[PDB]
């Protein structure tokens, strides 16, 4: 019903009865939207990474199932109140099979499943479908609200630390894409960057390329260009040299799964960034909504790390040429996430609840408490 | 075979290392302008290969000009040789090999007889240029033996029979005359049946690792695993890596090492994970004239290396007035982070307890 202030592109285009997803693989050269009509469409979109970013995955999954179930209710494939309920639970389990590392998808759909059980199966199929639609629409609006909070908490905290020192403007180093493309609206870590920019307090955001999928070079740069946000693109390996030679106020990254102790699963390279950040005395912040927090996982070693097709590294995602030689004694290691241990999150964890600073020593973070906050 | 430098008396051909692994193209070097451009465009690259091809390139071009009467006298050849060494040195600044080699060649040209025939003065330089090729071969033969012996012994102390090596960029036969430096060590470990795996960083933006190092390992059946640069920290935590073995472009008096961008990042992580780091380079990569890393000129290159698909010349990054690209192609690894040692043809020099960890002048003066 409302356009975002600050530039659409939004990766998720929703209107009652219709879901369209921006193909984030084709940016920045091409702007393509694909219709999501079935549960199979949304599963594929997540798996192929047409839609990506932890929150965007969860929100589009809820909306995708809602539009598809509403469709099946209208045409005749469904059926009955009970079997709409049955289809919704079955669709939630199936969509959850797409990508394992980011918890947002699991937190959202499991919470939706519990609410689906609470629904009345006696209702006239379409009534049960519309009830789920409203629940799915709620997770979109909630994420918008979560990001509005993150931006404020993040920018104010970083600016207070800046003015405690002798600095009026901040330089931020980031990785991957955590803007409007990775979320419903504004973003998380890039949301903080946006707020600092609007206040006239951002000197520069430094963006890591983020191999092999290039979320930084392709998506983050794109977002900064559309809004005239001062941005500098670097190669992932140049991060250490950057922090030594130039003053970086904070490393602000996103998250896919934050464990109970604080251990953060995020895009591959984030751990590398955290190790270097500690070496150079640059405080590291993790920005994520509380739906990215995971009480069910105790520590980082219990997180399933997604590995993807070796063609992401060996082939051009554009010219389709195999840019790497092939042989029987060659292997490709392609994990698309790593773990940043809570020890290396020196700045704090930024949610919509506020900014949670680490403890002096062991269990640096209590994630259950952050979720329990008002 | 898979050599980047193809030399035979009167002819120099250079493999276009930009086009590998998809294409194998050799270009004739006929003029001093050809060799300057080859280095600048990075058709030939890698510190030692740059210096060797520069000497051979000047030698071939001059011999050709002395043959067809383009250079009439012996002093005309002498003047051309001295000025050509200065001109080629203007190509790429960071790697010292080019400068050490050509400055050493200039002093030898100065003591040549200018009254002699044009062909006679040119042939004298040819033999000097041929010498720098053979010397580099000999340097690398030493490096691979010293490095492999030290690393294997270090692993045997921890109770391991085979080693896992993590590297960056390309330091094999493509980057040198023969065998290589850091990948030379990897080769020697592989031949002895003592290498479990070499892990190769992609090495953005030019992709020396993904394109050249992988290629070399494939041609020789060397067990290899390609990773993205950012995955290096996760690799070292999750898997046992015995040593990080890297090359060099300029090694300062105190030990500070200029090497391909990302090497410093690798060194920082190596210290965090307790993985000893080795720098493998010939003594012609050592630099007494530079005291420390802050006095090294770091080459920055065209932003299209990052923003465009590498020939095809198509942009893959959005463009705007408030976007800039930071493209340094080297960084400094301080001597503190070289925990394993510096591997030369002289041997493996371990770091001192404190202070300046290395004495480069002492290494050069060894037998």
């Amino acid at each position: 019903m409302s356009k975002p202030h600050h530039a659409t592109l939004e990766s998720i285009k929703y209107t009652p009865g219709s879901l369209r997803l921006l193909d984030q693989r084709k940016l920045p050269l091409e702007t393509v939207f694909d219709d999501v009509l079935t549960v199979e469409d949304i599963w594929s979109a997540i798996k192929e990474m047409r839609v990506r970013g932890a929150p965007a995955i969860a929100v589009s999954a809820a909306l995708g199932i809602a539009v598809a179930t509403q469709r099946k209710a209208a045409n005749g494939e469904l059926k009955s109140g009970r079997e709409v309920q049955t289809f919704l639970l079955t669709s939630c389990d199936f969509v959850m099979t797409s990508r394992p590392t980011a918890v947002n998808l699991f937190n959202c759909l499991r919470d939706l499943k519990a609410q689906v059980d609470k629904l009345d199966p006696t209702k006239a199929a379409a009534e049960v479908a519309q009830a789920f639609v409203e629940l799915a629409e709620a997770v979109y609006t909630n994420d918008v609200a979560f990001n509005e909070g993150i931006m404020r908490h993040g920018a104010a905290h970083i600016l207070a630390a800046a003015k405690a020192e002798g600095r009026d403007k901040v330089s931020i180093l980031t990785i991957c894409n955590t803007g409007a493309l990775a979320t419903s609206r504004y973003g998380t870590a890039l949301g903080v960057v946006r707020q600092l920019f609007y206040d006239g307090k951002l000197e520069r955001v430094y963006a890591c390329e983020t191999r092999p999928w290039n979320q930084g070079a392709r998506l983050t740069v794109y977002e900064c260009v559309q809004e005239d946000i001062p941005c500098t693109l670097i190669c992932d390996g140049a991060a250490s040299s950057l922090m030594l030679n130039r003053k970086i106020d904070a490393v602000v990254v996103g998250a896919d799964r934050i464990c109970q102790n604080g251990d953060t699963a995020n895009k591959i390279g984030t751990y590398n960034l955290a190790v270097s950040a500690k070496f150079h005395g640059v405080k590291l912040y993790v920005a994520a909504p509380t739906t990215t927090l995971d009480v069910k996982t105790a520590s980082g070693n219990h997180v399933e790390i997604e590995e993807r097709e070796p063609t992401e590294i060996t082939t051009n995602l554009v010219t389709k040429q195999r840019v790497v030689a092939d042989g029987p004694h060659l292997s490709i290691w392609n994990p698309v996430f790593d773990i940043t241990p809570s020890e290396l999150i020196t700045g704090g964890i930024i949610t919509e609840k506020g900014v949670q600073a680490p403890a002096a020593s062991a269990p640096y973070y209590d994630i259950a408490s952050i979720i329990a906050q008002a």
